[PDB]
């Protein structure tokens, strides 16, 4: 234990300045956590990725050490994204299918349709707008309620309520926790009764009438779906607004050359890495080079810093939007890789394409040291993007 765990950014684009030492250690850097147990932070490409597919690494919550007095396994919670294989394997081999690239891509015209109408309604406020507020949320979230089939009429509820379950170190996660499950217990519950299309009514249809799995299960990965499917791809796009804004000449060929939009996509979610700090536990002694993980102890994986390793990738710290960036981890890596992460980039890509494309001079409406950054959560983001044109 010599640096503290959990270290929160301080800024929009910056990594901590810390990180780059870590990487250029012999080592891995111990941590001083809540509940003093021993905890090692994991901050090179190389590490990160043997550490998350290797199979003595455990997502069990009560592996995990505890990082504050409010942290905990959340009374038996669990979705996917909390279980190892093969009891992991099970659950989202019955979402998976829902995900593939060619499967996404037969949502394109109905994101299309979505975003369109999400920057009419942007186009007729009188600027400055938050970004966040609308355009970033409004997409992400009819998005996952279209997939999925949840009213859209709920969203502030839900909205409110993953952002403060997505902070596992503040009381008011459990509340919200609860009350999210409660929410998609009804759901899930009416949906069992009435079956739609849309992933949820499709999954009682398949896999909850046929015995695949438990009512619990299907509320708990609805709930994971629900939050991680708005939540991330908000922050991402907003981030990446800013990044765009911050460096013009890439707005506007981008706006001139939209098929360098997917790789620029990948940049941008190497370059910000907004899901990081993961929570791993050892279960057997692991050798990675001189160091020895012993049993039982706690790993946190900086997908971030790992996406800035130098050894990887050149000029780290450079927003590059062709250097080939699709070998990043900022969808994790190994068996809990993100389930969504072509239907996240599929977003991107129309969002931020359509949204230059319309507002070709879209400026930034505010200082960009003056951003609120979000700390206490694994999902980064800035509270507000102000924008004018
Ligand atoms: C920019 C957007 C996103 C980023 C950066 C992101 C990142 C990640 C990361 C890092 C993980 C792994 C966490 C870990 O191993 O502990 C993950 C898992 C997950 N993501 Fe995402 N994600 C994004 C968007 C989405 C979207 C749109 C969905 C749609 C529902 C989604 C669904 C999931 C699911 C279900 C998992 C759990 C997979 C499993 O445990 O097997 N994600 N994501
Ligand atoms: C690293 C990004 C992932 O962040 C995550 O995986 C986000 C995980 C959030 C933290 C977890 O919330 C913490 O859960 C604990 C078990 C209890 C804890 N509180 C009550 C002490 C609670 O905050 C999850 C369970 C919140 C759910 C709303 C949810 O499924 C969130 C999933 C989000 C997925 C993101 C992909």
């Amino acid at each position: 234990h010599m640096v503290v765990w959990p270290m929160d950014r301080t800024c929009a684009w910056a990594l901590p300045e810390q990180y780059a030492e870590f990487r250029q250690r012999a080592t891995l850097v111990p941590a001083k956590v809540w509940d003093g147990s021993p905890t090692w932070l994991v901050s090179r490409y190389e590490h990160v990725r043997a550490l998350l597919v290797d199979p003595r690494v455990t997502v069990d919550p009560t592996r995990q050490p505890r990082l504050s007095e409010a942290d905990g396994d959340g009374d038996g919670f669990r979705s996917m994204l909390m279980l190892d294989p093969p009891e992991h394997t099970r659950l989202r081999r019955m979402f998976i299918s829902a995900f593939s690239v060619r499967q996404v891509e037969t949502m394109r015209p109905e994101i299309e349709k979505i975003v369109d109408g999400i920057l009419d309604r942007l186009l007729a406020l009188e600027p400055p707008v938050d970004i966040l507020t609308h355009l970033a949320l409004p997409m992400s979230t009819q998005v996952i309620c279209h997939l999925l089939g949840v009213p859209y009429e709920d969203r502030e509820f839900f909205q409110e309520r993953s952002e403060l379950a997505s902070r596992p170190n503040d009381d008011r996660s459990m509340p919200a926790l609860i009350e999210l499950v409660e929410y998609l217990d009804g759901l899930v519950r009416t949906k069992t009764a009435h079956p739609d299309t849309g992933l949820l009514g499709t999954a009682v249809t398949e896999r909850l009438l046929k015995g695949e799995i438990t009512h619990q299960e299907l509320v708990n990965n609805a709930v994971l779906l629900l939050a991680a499917g708005h939540e991330t791809s908000a922050n991402q796009v907003t981030l990446s607004v800013l990044t765009l804004l911050r460096h013009p000449e890439t707005a506007a060929e981008l706006r001139e050359q939209p098929e360098l939009m997917p790789n620029a996509v990948d940049e941008l979610l190497r370059y910000h890495s907004i899901a990081d700090g993961l929570r791993r536990a050892a279960t057997a002694d692991i050798v990675l080079g001189d160091h020895t993980i012993r049993a039982g102890d706690g790993l946190i994986i900086l997908l971030s810093s790992a996406n800035h390793d130098g050894n990887t990738f050149g000029a780290e710290a450079t927003f590059d939007i062709h250097r080939p960036a699709r070998h990043h981890v900022a969808f994790g890596y190994g068996p809990h890789q993100c389930l969504g992460q072509n239907l996240a980039r599929l977003e991107m890509e129309v969002t931020l394409g359509k949204l230059f494309r319309r507002v070709p001079a879209l400026r930034l409406a505010q200082e960009p040291d003056a951003l609120r950054v979000r700390q206490g959560s694994p999902i980064f983001g800035i509270d507000e993007l102000l924008v004018e044109w």
